[PDB]
């Protein structure tokens, strides 16, 4: 089997693909350091809630693409029968193996990432327990079937059906974030900041599927040096933009969020 | 190193073993649908949380049955000197390989269903948190322990080890269900619908260790074939039927319990 | 796959050190549980019953992570990287020699499940709001994984000590609510002094796992895979065992003061 010095040594090498994940180590921590800063100052329980909700965003995200860049989360498998990338092989060093390169580390700490995303949001928005709870719950669902959407590879029927499960439970996030927390934003007195943030997510998180559907994992149109970056590009909008506006916003806000 | 595409072609050739994995997934599909439609009418944020974890057991359901069919949470393990199943052969192809087949995939996903019935069944009852933390913490001891039994393949003793300390953990939980939440459910004034949720439940769980110790895993009396629909057949009532009338009250009482 | 649970089972035992450490406390934490319960029986307060659950559940959880190391389960044989003081070692597997070093990561996978239920007992102990009880624990958990990532990175070595780094990050923001937070809450609580004793206790053993990381083969090698094995079991006896005996000893003695809601 591939090892795991030469996922990392594969990783390496390949200056688009080590770019991709080592530029978001850096700027994932940086952001944990800038976000800590920025609340040093405040006080109020819900608003620090809301604040550590966020910062664990860029927390998990840095641990996600160490893993990645470790080669600790990555994978050579093969794709099933008529997958238009069965036949590829990936080469590592001076060897040439069958399969494409599954960064499946990316969906796993999706399923800790975007739940804190939600978090943060919901009660940003003044959401209750039981729309925060459905958000948070099919979210994961999403996260964990794409997961598994990756990781079959004995048909290439179920990948795809794995890849419509994930959609049905995004549709329910998708719902509740547009519909449900718009509308509670408002009585919250947080219709502003909730919009561009709702917008920014809404808009960001459809590019993940369409990414995977375009990568090597899907229709294998793009290579996996540019569905990471895709990724990456994303990840730096939905993760840390987002979190340094909300976070910018909620320090300028907080007895608002106070509630 | 058998291949996930060999698990996923013996789950056919043999009628028995397919027939109780894709009869779920549709059948789990299905209820989803009917449980939304059924559920239209709620507005009840506590009647709505009620609902969303009733419904979220099914879809963990779909998900299982598919990882299972799929062949992704499938398994050959050899087992352990002095086990009844030890010196089995499976032969996945014109090959034939030492060991059993072990569905893994079904231990897992019940540490995330069954938490959800739990949770379902404890705001009927008007639990106090307490009491819904101490259900689903052993609950999910409950179904790790017995994943870990499943899997390990080293001693024959250790095996019934953990099978023990998992009996353990589900008496903890009969007992909430029995003796807890049936004195709650009448301060909540829903003691009527409780009890048979609450006699059914129990009735089914308590048949999924009986399973295991008959089945493969344990003594090996009976095929996996028939050992995988008892528990489709358990899910159907533990799940989805129970789901039904959990969700049928429901909706003709919203102001039950709501508050 | 080359090497079996069996035969990691077998390495167990046939090592005296290294079982021994093992077993020993699969006993010790099923003691405990018995003892835990027959000493909460006569608890009726909601709050103070969950204190007591949260507790409890710390053995449990332990129990069962013995198993897992004892059975093989969560036991591999991991090469280190170039650079690791221990690259280059032979573990010697039923009749066979093997390079790597005898991983026991299944004790960094439990920790997730038991350290957040330490934490949740005494967050509640000293009165503490929900926002530092999830930061606790959060960063608690992302400590514990962010080990395990450590000892199953076998690519590089800065890698490795890379986890080590954002693990122990983690860690000061644990430490950091329980020397500095809670410490304060617990005035408020009317529990300062059981949580300041707890407090000590907890802060001391603790520091003891990342140094035990350091020292033992996961780490500079100084101490072999049974010297290693026996530090944390000394480590859970006194931050699990002994440190829940003395929280339950208090709680049953004391319903009232936590009784709250
Ligand atoms: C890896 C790395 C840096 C890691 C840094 C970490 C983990 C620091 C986390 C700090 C936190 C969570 C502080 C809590 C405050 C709230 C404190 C409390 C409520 C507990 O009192 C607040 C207002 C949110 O800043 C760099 C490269
Ligand atoms: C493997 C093994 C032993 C396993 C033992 C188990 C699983 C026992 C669990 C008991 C519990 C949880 C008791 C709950 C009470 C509270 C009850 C409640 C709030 C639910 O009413 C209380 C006062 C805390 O003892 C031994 C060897
Ligand atoms: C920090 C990471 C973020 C915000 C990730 C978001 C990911 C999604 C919205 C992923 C969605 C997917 C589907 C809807 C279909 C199947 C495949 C996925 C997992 C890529
Ligand atoms: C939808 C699934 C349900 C309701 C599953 C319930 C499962 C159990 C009550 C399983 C219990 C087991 C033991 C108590 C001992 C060891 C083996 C198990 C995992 C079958
Ligand atoms: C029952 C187990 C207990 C109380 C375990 C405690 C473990 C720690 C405080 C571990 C900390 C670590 C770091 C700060 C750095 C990396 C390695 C670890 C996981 C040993
Ligand atoms: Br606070
Ligand atoms: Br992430
Ligand atoms: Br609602
Ligand atoms: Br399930
Ligand atoms: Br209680
Ligand atoms: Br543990």
């Amino acid at each position: 089997e591939v090892t795991q010095r030469e996922l990392f040594e594969f990783v390496l090498n390949d200056p688009l693909l080590a770019s991709s994940l080592y530029i978001n180590i850096a700027l994932a921590g940086l952001s944990i350091l800038l976000f800590v800063f920025m609340t040093r100052g405040l006080d109020d329980p819900r608003a620090k809630l809301i604040a550590v909700s966020t910062i664990l965003v860029p927390v998990v995200s840095i641990a996600s693409y160490t893993g990645l860049a470790s080669g600790l989360t990555i994978s050579v498998l093969e794709m099933p029968a008529g997958h238009f990338a069965e036949g590829s092989s990936v080469m590592l060093g001076g060897e040439e193996v069958d399969g494409v390169v599954t960064m499946w580390g990316r969906y796993l700490t999706w399923a800790l990432s975007t739940p804190m995303i939600l978090l943060a949001l919901g009660l940003l928005a003044g959401s209750n327990a039981t729309k925060l709870f459905t958000a948070i719950t099919f979210d994961i669902a999403m996260c964990v079937t794409g997961l598994a959407a990756a990781l079959t590879t004995s048909s290439h029927l179920m990948r795809w059906f794995w890849y419509a499960i994930s959609c049905a439970c995004f549709i329910v996030v998708l719902y509740i974030l547009l519909v449900e927390w718009a509308q509670d934003a408002k009585a919250a007195g947080t219709a502003d900041i909730f919009s561009t943030l709702k917008l920014l997510t809404v808009v960001m998180w459809l590019g993940y599927p369409i990414v995977w559907a375009l990568g090597v994992e899907g229709v294998a149109v793009l290579p996996v040096g540019y569905t990471s970056w895709a990724y990456s590009a994303l990840d730096i909008v939905a993760k840390y933009i987002f979190a340094f506006l909300l976070l910018n916003y909620l320090t300028s806000n907080e007895g608002v969020v106070s509630g």
